[PDB]
């Protein structure tokens, strides 16, 4: 399948080369897989996620993204237009309030819910969590992300928006998850990109269209646009086959374009993720 005029990241994580405006995917696109979008929520009622996003959990007094935040996340994995892997399954947990904010608390809770919740749904092909936040770090939070990695599922985080060393960010810093960096469309580290050895990839996420609440769309930058993309993408390998939860960050890794970032401080991945489609 080929998606024309696509949003650049995803044109890119198709491509061996920046600048190219083609999605091109299997057309499986995460059938059978299923990615949980751990954020202030997702607006499943938008037109893009097509029946395929439902909220299975809230921290908060409505299940609502009243932010926007999480819907972007979660139609950048999934969603028809702005996705990585259209026809995947969106679970929707929301541990993060509408300003985007959330105590650890309940962001360990809610890793914890997914690693439990996903032996309740059909996910043939496997199962994602997509976690855009972190703050300074912390080893219960280190802990609750590797927890879920543990129970089977593929766990993507961001590196956090920092300019600095991921080593000092959770869940980013825990070592077992999929760390997950900012690249732009230029294929330069995004420039408020966290860095270090803890990354283990990175993806689009300068400038990164995808739905926003109220039916809409918008635009934004962050670590928390790349990390959805390598959720997605992990779900579309799933999907095919080449990879299980458990492999899927290192399978993509291997499977990178390998040196096309600039602005990667030495000791950091110069991995950008690519799907490695051939049609
Ligand atoms: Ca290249
Ligand atoms: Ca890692």
């Amino acid at each position: 399948a080929a998606q024309t005029n696509a949003p650049w990241g995803l044109a890119r994580i198709s491509s061996t080369s920046p600048g190219t405006s083609t999605y091109y995917y299997d057309e499986s696109a995460g059938q059978g897989s299923c990615v949980y979008v751990i954020d202030t929520g997702i607006e499943a009622s938008h037109p893009e996620f097509e029946g395929r996003a439902q909220m299975v959990k809230t921290y908060y007094y409505s299940s609502r993204d009243g932010n926007g935040h999480g819907t972007h996340c979660a139609g950048t994995v999934g969603s028809r237009t702005y996705g990585v892997a259209k026809k995947t399954q969106l679970f929707g947990v929301k541990v993060l309030d509408d300003n985007g904010s959330g105590q650890y608390s309940t962001i360990i809770a809610g890793m914890d819910f997914v690693a439990s919740d996903k032996n309740n749904r059909n996910c043939p092909k496997g199962v994602v969590a997509s976690l855009s936040l972190g703050g300074g770090y912390s080893s219960s939070v280190n802990s609750a992300a590797a927890r879920l990695q543990s129970s089977g599922v593929m766990v993507a985080v961001a590196a956090g928006n920092n300019n600095a060393d991921a080593r000092n960010y959770s869940p980013a810093s825990e070592p077992s998850v999929c760390t997950v960096g900012a690249s732009d469309r230029y294929d330069r580290r995004s420039s408020f990109s966290n860095y270090g050895s803890v990354l283990d990839i990175f993806g689009p996420g300068t400038d990164i269209l995808s739905t926003w609440i109220g039916g809409s769309t918008r635009s934004i930058s962050g670590t928390s646009m790349a990390t959805p993309h390598v959720a997605g993408l992990a779900a579309y390998l799933m999907t095919l086959g080449k990879t299980t939860a458990a492999s899927a960050c290192r399978y993509i890794a291997d499977t990178a374009n390998k040196g096309d970032l600039s602005n990667i401080p030495f000791g950091t991945v110069n991995l950008l993720a690519y799907n490695n489609y051939q049609a």
